[PDB]
């Protein structure tokens, strides 16, 4: 059976006048003003209105799908002068869809690292992780992709995971023992517009 | 009964993402990928697009309620490992949801007419008309109000008709054989932020 009984609204609204949800409507209704549409559940009443006369369903503040996603509501088409029920009660949800509006955040500012010295390449050195509040199950808005600011050559960083590994042969402890490498993870697939944060390693070669 | 096959699709979309439409679900569905959902109709494939995994569906183009306003589509879905359609086919409309793009346009820039120089106060002249392409049924987009701009006090205008009328032009002691009227008409009621068109009227006297 098909899933028809949702509204998809925008989270993050900014408009200048309420933002329009959808309209509730019963084949019954001739139009003739004798039908009242009525609204319950959760936030029926404030943060989502209805005209009475024509189902239009309105959103009255700001939504924030990473606070909230969904809202489970019940909508009844009765006679005005009667309340007699010409549709019987039906519950619906109000789906908040996803915008990129959360930036990846490091589960570390600073990560801690050693490796040893004359590794060859492609040896691990740690990983690192981003994470992003938005959508996973829609669009790129949470698809998180991992570059090297600062440590090219002597290191690299896996686009995907945020594994980082030695990328220099012969590099000697004796020469320099730490390295500082800064790691940006972007969101958007690193495609333009994406959002960024970084992440600071501090690595240090050992024998 | 309810009529819950509808998606609600705000007109004259900008951003730089595919806009979100709504997505089709079918409760056979385990979210095991083993569903693939298909869309057919109107507009299917060039200006709405689907992810046969989710259901998701957006919207490929800016679209415009007055150029259309709704779409019939035809929601399906197959078994990918049987090769068998696991849902009846089944119909749904996409309403394309009107903004306040439209301002009032006489139907002529240039309206010629005439009066008898000593008519009685009150005396029709012409009406003037500036239509609204915008949806008369949601909000003020389409509803106009006349004043004037030029030809007081010689001149009222019917603010919901546009009905010109003379006024004080029996006590202009200057003889003039010509008048210029310039009438105002403003959408949204006439309220603040309304959009708004012009046109202007040459009326002659007559014996
Ligand atoms: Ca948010
Ligand atoms: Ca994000
Ligand atoms: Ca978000
Ligand atoms: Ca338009
Ligand atoms: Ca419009
Ligand atoms: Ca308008
Ligand atoms: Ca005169």
């Amino acid at each position: 059976s098909w899933m028809w009984n949702q509204f998809f609204l925008l989270e993050e609204y900014t408009g200048s006048d309420y933002q329009y949800v959808g309209k509730l409507h019963s084949d019954q209704d001739r139009g003739d003003g004798s039908l009242k549409y009525i609204l319950s559940g959760d936030g029926a009443g404030d943060l989502f209105i209805i005209n009475e006369n024509t189902g239009d369903i309105q959103a009255t503040k700001r939504l924030d799908r990473e606070e909230k996603p969904v809202y489970i509501l019940r909508a009844q088409a009765v006679n005005r002068r009667t309340g007699r029920p010409v549709e019987p009660e039906s519950e619906f949800i109000i789906k908040i869809h996803d915008i990129n509006d959360n930036e990846p955040i490091f589960t570390k500012d600073v990560y801690t690292a050693t490796v040893p010295e004359m590794a060859d390449v492609g040896t691990f050195v740690v990983q690192v992780t981003a994470t992003d509040a938005d959508d996973p199950t829609y669009g790129n808005s949470a698809k998180v992709v991992y570059s090297i600011l600062q440590g090219q050559p002597y290191f690299s960083v896996e686009s995907e995971t945020g594994i980082i590994k030695t990328a220099l042969l012969n590099m000697d402890r004796e020469n320099r023992e730490q390295y500082q490498v800064v790691i940006q993870a972007k969101d958007m697939g690193g495609q333009m517009g994406g959002l960024s944060g970084t992440t600071t390693v501090n690595i240090t070669l050992t024998d």
